[PDB]
Order: C-alpha cells, then structure tokens, then sequence
C-alpha cells in the first residue's frame, strides 16, 4: 500500500490553480514568466527562434483543407491526404 497519512498537491501563485504533479506546474508556470523572445503581433503565439516565427507567420495568410470523411482541417492538401490514409483508409 501507499506511504504515509496524505497525498501532496501543486498550486499556482499567479492564478491560484491547482495541479498533481510538479511537472504540470513548471509548464503551466511558463504563461506567467512569458520568457519566449520572438512574439506574434497577430496572435498570443511567441517562439525562441525568429526563422521559427517566419514559419507561423504564414499562416496568418495561409488556406486550410477539409476532410471529405469528417471535420478536420488542417494547412496542406499533402497532410490531408496522409489524414485520409491513417484516420479513413488502411495504413500501407
Ligand atoms: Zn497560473
Ligand atoms: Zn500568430
Ligand atoms: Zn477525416
């Protein structure tokens, strides 16, 4: 059986959630630090890499592609046809 009387919990000093594990604290900590260099003007999105910013940045400006087998979209008709292959189709 378990150790001890109790079991011990994680608690946010900025928002006052609650969490079970450290870890889940440490990486919702991350939106109150907001630590990341290179911040989208368009949305809440921010990376550590300008090259990587370039490559969101696109998608501001970008197209999507719908599934003809259910609700998905996504930003390349090349990803939707692998989408069709693992979700609708056989894996070959
Ligand atoms: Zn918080
Ligand atoms: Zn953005
Ligand atoms: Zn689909």
């Amino acid at each position: 059986g378990s150790s001890g009387s109790s079991g011990k919990i994680f608690t946010c000093e900025y928002c006052n959630k609650v969490f079970k594990f450290k870890h889940s604290l440490q990486a919702h900590l991350r939106i109150h630090t907001n630590e990341k260099p290179y911040k989208c003007p368009q949305c809440s999105y921010a990376s550590a890499i300008k090259a990587n910013l370039n490559v969101h940045l696109r998608k501001h400006t970008g197209e999507k592609f719908a599934c003809d087998y259910c609700s998905f979209t996504c930003l390349s008709k090349g990803h939707l046809k692998v989408h069709i292959e693992r979700v609708h189709k056989k894996i070959k």
